[PDB]
């Protein structure tokens, strides 16, 4: 139960009209044979080209969707979920008909630019029909597993001019994929073809019937089966990137906002709406901290209506309303909200279904798309530092701090002191973590930092 078994069944009825006459009755091992390609009986790593839902699940960083419509004397088009269309010739990126020796460089680049900061490997998602099959074996090359020439990460690439492997960090000039993996969408027992399958969840990816297309309805399909319909917070991530700082930023931002509207507008009652496991983010604060457990919505945003009616405080609209990561339709006018934005560009964040994304930070979590409109009772949160500890250095080089939003006593009283200055440049350095992550704060109009000043009096 780790890889699956190359003596695992195939239906092959989705292939049978690029492939007259294919056996019904078909392995994963007869196949990778079919397709051109030797295993020898090799026990390296590489049991199988074609891989479980559960690998593919835990190596969604490495999906590319691929797709191959036909154009022996058959040019191709070869669609990648990047928007890439590549023509080969046997002699929404759409490039003119050139030989498979150059567009096997070619796809070596374009896998290589977009893997290296998100995965050791590639997986292709296809949907099969038996010419992106059959289309493999010009591109490439297995064997058993191997390292970088240039470092000691797997190899992913493979050079017929060097006779050497690489890594995608230092693959360039390679033309062959080496030992990628690969999952059919319609062995998962589909009723229909892919965009009446794609098109019942999903109103962004259309079909202009380039192979690029199909590739991101295939992938888009794939992402919505395995983290839409199906939630798996179990599964643990890799860290690739800033993933500790963005979430420990997340948390320092959390407290320094609530706890500054509770001092703003002093709220009897606070009503968090989000997550079953939260803890109180200003646990020395004055107020009544009442939890409403709501885990994060993957699908749909939260209707506010069901959330809050069909009978707790039950007035919601008495105190404040904290939505941290907690994505409604319409936030009511008394709340402190952080929200996902599914738009930004980021090697944590993944296209996902229907504008949504899939924003992989330790799990996985597919977030509803990002809704300007969900925040029309609200106002966006400008930055603020407040902090009422003593001034004092206890224990790096300075320069004198000048800031109308360092809410300090010492910056009431003239002169910003070291201390507050070194914690309001942290401050601000993780505030700019954060917005950079994606993520957007919102608060009730009521809100004024200048409230602030008279809790030191
Ligand atoms: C167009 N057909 C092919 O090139 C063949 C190999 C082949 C490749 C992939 C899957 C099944 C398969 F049978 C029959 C030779
Ligand atoms: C550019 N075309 C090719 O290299 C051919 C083989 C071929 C490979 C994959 C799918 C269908 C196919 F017909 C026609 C020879
Ligand atoms: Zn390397
Ligand atoms: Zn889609
Ligand atoms: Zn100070």
């Amino acid at each position: 139960p780790t890889h699956l078994s190359v003596d695992t069944k195939f239906k092959t009825e989705g292939l049978c009209v690029d492939i007259p006459g294919i056996p019904k009755d078909m392995t994963y091992r007869r196949l990778i044979s079919m397709m051109g390609f030797k295993m020898n009986y090799q026990v390296n790593g590489y049991p199988n080209m074609f891989i479980t839902r559960e690998e593919a699940i835990r190596h969604v960083r490495a999906w590319i969707g691929f797709d191959v419509e036909g154009c022996t004397n058959l040019p191709l088009q070869l669609g990648f979920s990047t928007g890439v269309n590549l023509v080969a010739v046997p002699t929404p990126l759409m490039y003119k008909g050139l030989p498979w020796n150059v567009v096997r460089i070619k796809i070596v680049q374009m896998l290589s630019d977009t893997l290296k900061n998100l995965s050791d490997r590639v997986v292709f998602v296809l949907w099969a029909h038996g010419f992106e099959l059959t289309s493999m074996k010009y591109f490439v090359k297995i064997g058993p597993e191997r390292t970088c020439c240039l470092c000691d990460r797997r190899a992913t690439c493979f050079s017929t001019a060097s006779d050497t492997y690489a890594c995608w960090h230092h693959s360039i000039g390679f033309d062959y994929v080496y030992n990628p993996f690969m999952i059919d969408v319609q062995q998962w027992g589909f009723t229909g073809n892919l965009q009446s399958n794609h098109d019942l969840y999903c109103q962004v990816h259309g079909n202009a019937h380039v192979a690029s297309c199909d590739a991101i309805m295939t992938r888009c399909l794939a992402v919505h089966e395995c983290f839409v319909k199906r939630v798996d917070w179990t599964i643990e991530y890799p860290i690739i990137g800033d993933e500790l700082k963005i979430n420990a930023a997340c948390r320092k931002v959390q407290h320094m906002v609530v706890k500054a509207a509770l001092l703003a507008d002093k709220f009897p009652v606070l009503h968090d709406i989000g997550n079953p496991k939260a803890i109180k983010c200003v646990p020395q604060a004055d107020v009544e901290w009442k939890f409403y457990d709501a885990q994060p919505c993957s699908d749909k945003a939260y209707k506010i209506e069901e959330l809050f009616y069909s009978y707790h405080s039950d007035k919601f609209t008495d105190g404040v309303c904290l939505f941290w990561n907690c994505n409604v339709d319409r936030y009511p006018a008394n709340s402190i909200v952080c929200r996902f934005d599914t738009r930004v560009l980021s090697n944590l964040n993944l296209p996902g279904c229907d504008g949504g994304s899939l924003y992989v930070n330790k799990h996985a979590f597919h977030t509803p798309a990002f809704d300007k409109s969900a925040f029309v009772n609200l106002k966006q949160l400008p930055f603020f530092y407040y902090s009422d500890s003593p001034c004092e250095s206890h224990g790096i080089d300075y320069v004198p701090l000048k800031s109308a939003t360092c809410i300090t006593r010492c910056n009431l009283g003239g002169a910003v002191c070291r201390h507050h200055a070194n914690e309001y440049r942290l401050y601000l350095d993780a505030y700019n973590m954060m917005i950079s992550a994606g993520f957007s704060l919102w608060v009730y109009k009521q809100f004024d930092t200048y409230n602030l000043w008279n809790t030191f009096t």
